[PDB]
């Protein structure tokens, strides 16, 4: 429709589909999940989520951010520095892998909140409304599947703290990505980052996948 939250699921239907098509998550969908799998997953959203963020911080007061920057809302390194000091212990920092796939979404990201920040939205789009629409789900799986200790820590990520409501939060981040202000290039532009944000992360999997099974 004409409304870009509403232009933005209709035109990345497809690649979500193929994201669902991917084997690593596909199989994640199904319950086949083991902890050197999640464990990549967390590393993963830990490089995807400090790129993002530092971008955002770049960017929070540019016209092109600004309404959809939600930082205390939204922000996800913190959680994701206590889950990986679980999954990977003290120096954490010294043993999570940081492999080409990670790095090549790193970079996108970057390139894009340095010269290409009015389509910075569609991969803070990607991202949040992914990790808050399926997060309790996959969490709900992990800890399940994981059959992790009653050590109280690990799954941090999952819940977003700062919201009380996701359905809610949803309402007001889609009329906050629909209050921004973009001529028809860039909507066209922002409509086809999304997809590249996709791909993405499809290319992630794979690669997961390849290296978990080898
Ligand atoms: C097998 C895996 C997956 C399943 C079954 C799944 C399922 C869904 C479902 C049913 C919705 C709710 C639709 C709505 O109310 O809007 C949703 C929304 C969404 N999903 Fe997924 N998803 C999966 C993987 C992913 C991945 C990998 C990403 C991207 C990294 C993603 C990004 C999104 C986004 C951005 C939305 C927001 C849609 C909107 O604009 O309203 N999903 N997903």
């Amino acid at each position: 429709p004409q409304d870009l939250s509403e232009a933005l699921k209709e035109a990345t239907k497809e690649v979500h589909t193929q994201a669902e098509n991917a084997e690593f998550m596909r199989n994640f969908q199904k319950g086949q999940v083991t902890r050197d799998g999640f464990k990549l997953v967390m590393a993963s959203l830990y490089h995807i989520y400090v790129a993002l963020e530092e971008e955002i911080e770049r960017n929070k007061e540019s016209p092109v951010f600004a309404p959809v920057y939600f930082p205390e809302e939204l922000h996800r390194k913190a959680a994701l520095e206590q889950d990986l000091a679980f999954w990977y212990g003290p120096r954490w920092q010294e043993v999570i892998p940081y492999t080409p796939a990670m790095q090549r979404y790193v970079k996108r990201l970057h390139e894009v909140g340095r010269t290409e920040p009015e389509l910075l939205v569609a991969h803070a789009y990607t991202r949040y409304l992914a990790d808050l629409s399926g997060g309790q789900v996959l969490k709900k799986i992990a800890q399940k599947a994981l059959d992790l200790p009653s050590s109280g820590e690990g799954l941090a990520f999952f819940t977003f703290p700062n919201i009380a409501s996701a359905t809610k939060f949803k309402q007001l981040y889609e009329s906050r990505m629909n209050s921004l202000e973009m001529t028809p290039a860039v909507r066209q532009r922002v409509i086809e980052e999304a997809k590249t944000a996709f791909l993405l992360n499809i290319q992630l999997f794979e690669e997961l996948q390849e290296l978990l099974t080898h």
